[PDB]
């Protein structure tokens, strides 16, 4: 159902932005008691959401792998509601999509350890055609913490060879130690994921907590010496600071606070429009921020801004 | 939050059951539209579940492990809700219960999984119980050591004067293999008094010519009252060598024969603990079953 446009061998009608990573099934309470809200959301995905409103006349694609059963089917389709391109989604028989439940003090219990989509990168293939004409390919160190060893390499070896054609690669750290077997790797293949991306897009309050920088500044430095080009550091209420191809800066951020889920996610997409849009980099984080200011006065993951 | 009444040292003022598995959250269509009501079942809980409305005057405890985050909380109060006795659950920090959505499931890493843990904590939920229930699904959940673990508290229990209950209750996708499956199950037999079968699963897994054979199967492993469930066709029962059959009055209006088996066996578990012959028992598990599935 979603518009893809139209090609010839040199451009595409559309821009087109790829998302790579796992979307699951969230239950949230709804109005009457005991009850609960299926929904669908996952942190590379929230971010698509988010894109694809930003950008309807744009290409906006998932990649990822999903089971066979009703529940895979009923992502495959709010996928496809949301305007977003679900075309090169992976099948995984006899499995089914990860799921996390909303409780009401808000607290969050996950069932992700068993999801098709931890098989996103058993097909090479596959994930080559999905980058091979992507203007942006985005990706979370959510997205590498669920994928075996083996995923992790098939996966950062097809960024490295897109960025090397000219596919624009962004990157979310997104640290989140309970997917990780230890600190150790967490930290080790995070930045194995920065060293094939173009933009980074970490939160310092994580990055100081694992890696010990001392300052927002200081995490820069560190994303910039992988090889990053562009690094945005979010900084909660407080201003953000870049670093790209040694020149530093700041952008305030306006004071605005609901619900900082989603903050991040649709910081990113509103950096990334922006980006695509050819917008110099200190218009893109403003751009970002004012976004991300608007969606923390919401309700949940998925805020129609 | 649930009283167990008093004790001296040969007699409780309850009689006690106590039932040995995995209760998982249930989400399972509410009214409106995509929304979802949240409530707690698994097999062995089902049965403790009628059991405990069966006989309010009894102690019906559940043996499990659950996690220690909002959901185990609310899981624990729901047992004790429903009059059951969860003072003996484990906690497991870090994890979750199991969950399924109506079925696809996420029961994989479920805390429940590490009930056999601590066989010291077995081993002391079991002492004075009057009955104890288990089923192949509880088999199923656990790792070799964990099984054996468990079988071994379930034979001493029975070496005790512990009447031992058992369902096979076969589910292939929880087993790594047809033959782990078999194999385990009949493990699960050979330390219970009681086993509660059902035809069609047995048939197609074991080879059973008809519900008698299913019943000799069982007894071949010591168990020493057989009773072969068959959906809406007659009960055959095997007892200490003495064959027999029970009718299941029709029932037209059906409606829903998912917790069919679990109500049959808290059927005819209070029965059997109330002393009545094994024929009324079934009877009586029969009659409950009927009105479950209407
Ligand atoms: N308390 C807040 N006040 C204003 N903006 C915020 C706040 N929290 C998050 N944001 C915005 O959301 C982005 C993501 O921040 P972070 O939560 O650190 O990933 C920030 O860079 C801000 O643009
Ligand atoms: N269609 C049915 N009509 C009447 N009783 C049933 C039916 N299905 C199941 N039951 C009852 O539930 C018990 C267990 O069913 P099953 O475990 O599916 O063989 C039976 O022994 C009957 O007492
Ligand atoms: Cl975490
Ligand atoms: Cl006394
Ligand atoms: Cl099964
Ligand atoms: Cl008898
Ligand atoms: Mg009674």
């Amino acid at each position: 159902g979603v518009d893809l446009g139209t090609e010839n061998l040199y451009f595409q009608s559309m821009m087109h932005i790829l998302s790579i990573g796992e979307c699951m099934a969230e239950l949230a309470p709804a109005d009457l008691p005991g009850t609960y809200r299926l929904g669908f959301a996952g942190d590379t995905f929230n971010t698509a959401w988010y894109l694809a409103r930003l950008r309807p006349e744009s290409r906006i694609s998932y990649f990822s792998a999903i089971g066979d059963d009703a529940l895979s089917q009923q992502m495959r389709a709010a996928m496809s509601a949301a305007g977003i391109d679900g075309g090169g989604l992976r099948v995984i028989p006899g499995r089914t999509v990860g799921l996390y439940l909303i409780t009401l003090e808000r607290s969050f219990a996950y069932w992700r350890g068993q999801s098709a989509a931890r098989e996103l990168a058993g097909d090479a293939d596959a994930l080559a055609a999905a980058m091979a004409r992507a203007d942006v390919v985005y990706f979370s160190g959510i997205t590498l913490a669920i994928l075996d060893q083996c995923g992790r390499a098939t996966l950062l070896r097809a960024l490295a060879q897109a960025r090397a054609t000219g596919r624009t690669i962004a990157f979310d750290p997104n640290l989140r130690p309970r997917l990780w077997a230890g600190t150790g790797e967490m930290t080790e293949t995070i930045m194995q994921g920065a060293a094939v991306s173009d933009i980074a897009l970490p939160s310092f309050e994580d990055e100081a907590a694992w890696f010990g920088d001392a300052g927002p500044d200081a995490t820069a430095d560190r994303y910039a010496r992988a090889g990053v080009r562009s690094v945005v550091v979010k900084n909660g209420p407080h201003a953000v600071h870049f670093l790209q191809d040694g020149r530093r800066g700041r952008v305030p951020v306006p004071p605005v606070v609901v619900d900082t889920t989603a903050a991040g996610d649709s910081f990113n997409a509103g950096l990334l429009d922006s980006v695509l849009a050819g917008q110099p980099l200190e218009t893109a984080i403003a751009a970002a921020a004012a976004l991300a200011g608007q969606v923390v006065q919401g309700k949940g993951a998925l805020v129609e801004v």
